[PDB]
């Protein structure tokens, strides 16, 4: 934390590097400009990684750039797709003032799709800071209930995106739109997945009847890496469910095949490469992943902490409930919920409404004493916002 190197950065070059596994990396840019996935660096600014980030600092320009601490790689790359990143951007801008002049003004919507790690999230990420740099203000749609870049895993999420993404925290997620699908994949209930984005998308559709600027920004949608079998049927769902008008897909030759001769013609589909600079990641990493992401929904993170409360709740003033594959079941309280996730819902009854009702938030349940039929919870607020608690499989020892 004390050593530096200095990288000077063509046109259309960008510095990739990986925080060591036992320190921080402080990232600055000393000449030029520069943005990490689509959001400008300031001149002069010191952003500090934490241990193990992986990230990459792109000028359209040339830069110089300063970075001080162990770091476990660092080199510039000479060839990206950014300019490709850059062009469907442009292409959704088009389309956006085509529609206002034809006019409310209906958005483009997009649809990214392709197999783990081709750097979906990265290239939602610099498609959502272009629009709102454009000064669009789009819609980001997470459908990826494992790697959820909105809310805790197993939820189905949809944020309004008005500023760009913070560099080293991601983007600030104001008030989403949360359903507690309640698994880490589709394929452990198809049904109740398909159901949950096609309410999500209902409920966006008229969301955005009272939203001029949300209405006219689109959406970008973020789609799981699962593509093969029942997951390529759930892409196909999804295009229809949010009547897409542009589907990217990345690094995969055979879904762009299968996906061209099944797609209304009217949809327009692009196959883009991977960027070189994707890390791929094990199973192992993937969990410990879903891990720091229910960490960081109650504590925030080490820029913007939180302050989660930790209290009892009577067994008498909540009622537990879990769907499923179409059931709402009571659950009686019992030691095996210990560890687990529950959704406030926001249906006031633990009836047919829990099922597509959006949630408030989450709580973590880190003790139940049964004889005192009390349980111990970790939550973002004060009091529970709701008195009908909606089981998760996700778990967290905290
Ligand atoms: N051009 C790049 N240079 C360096 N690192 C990158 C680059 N693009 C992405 N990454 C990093 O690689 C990792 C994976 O990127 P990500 O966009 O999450 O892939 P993904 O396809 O969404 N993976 P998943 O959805 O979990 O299957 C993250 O740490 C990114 O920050
Ligand atoms: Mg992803």
């Amino acid at each position: 934390e004390e050593n530096v190197q200095e990288f000077v950065l063509k046109e259309d070059c960008e510095l990739r590097f990986a925080a060591g596994d036992d320190s921080d990396v402080c990232l600055e840019l000393v000449k030029g400009y520069a943005e990490i996935f689509g959001t400008e660096l300031l001149l002069n600014k010191k952003y500090t990684f934490p241990a193990k980030s992986r990230v990459a600092a792109f000028t359209w320009k040339g830069a110089t750039i300063e970075l001080v601490g162990t770091t476990e790689s660092a080199y510039v790359a000479e060839s990206t797709p950014m300019v490709i990143y850059l062009n469907i951007h442009a292409a959704m801008e088009e389309v956006r003032k085509k529609r206002e002049e034809q006019a409310k003004a209906k958005g483009p919507r997009l649809l990214l799709v392709g197999p783990t790690d081709v750097g979906k999230t990265t290239v939602s990420r610099i498609l959502c800071n272009y629009s709102v740099r454009q000064g669009r203000t789009p819609i980001f749609v997470e459908l990826d209930v494992g790697q959820n870049s909105v809310s805790v895993p197993g939820t189905v999420a949809a944020v309004l995106v008005q500023k760009t993404a913070d560099v080293i925290d991601g983007f600030e997620r104001n008030q989403p739109i949360v359903f507690n699908f309640g698994h880490t994949s589709p394929s452990a209930n198809l049904s109740l997945y398909e159901a949950l984005f096609k309410e999500m998308a209902t409920t966006l559709n008229a969301q955005i009847q009272e939203n001029d600027e949300a209405k006219i920004g689109g959406m970008i949608i973020n789609t799981c890496g699962w593509v093969d079998g029942e997951g390529y049927k759930c892409i196909v769902k999804a295009a229809s469910a949010f009547e897409v008008d542009v589907v990217i897909v990345l690094d995969h030759e055979r879904l762009y095949s299968d996906l061209s001769k099944e797609l209304p013609e009217f949809v327009r589909l692009t196959h883009v490469p991977k960027s070189g600079g994707v890390e791929q990641r094990t199973g192992q990493i993937r969990s410990k992943m879903r891990g720091e992401n229910v960490h960081r929904y109650f504590y925030g993170t080490r820029a913007n902490n939180l302050y989660p409360f930790t209290f009892d709740v009577s067994f008498d003033d909540v009622t537990l409930c879990k769907i499923g594959e179409t059931k709402l079941v009571i659950m009686e309280p019992s030691a095996d919920i210990k560890h687990h996730l529950f959704a406030f819902s926001r249906s006031t009854k633990a009836d047919e409404n829990v099922l597509k009702s959006p949630v408030f938030g989450f709580c973590l349940v880190t003790e139940v004493d049964l004889e005192k039929r009390t349980m111990s919870i970790l939550c973002p607020q004060r009091t529970i916002p709701s008195k009908v608690l909606v089981f998760s499989d996700i778990t967290h020892l905290d």
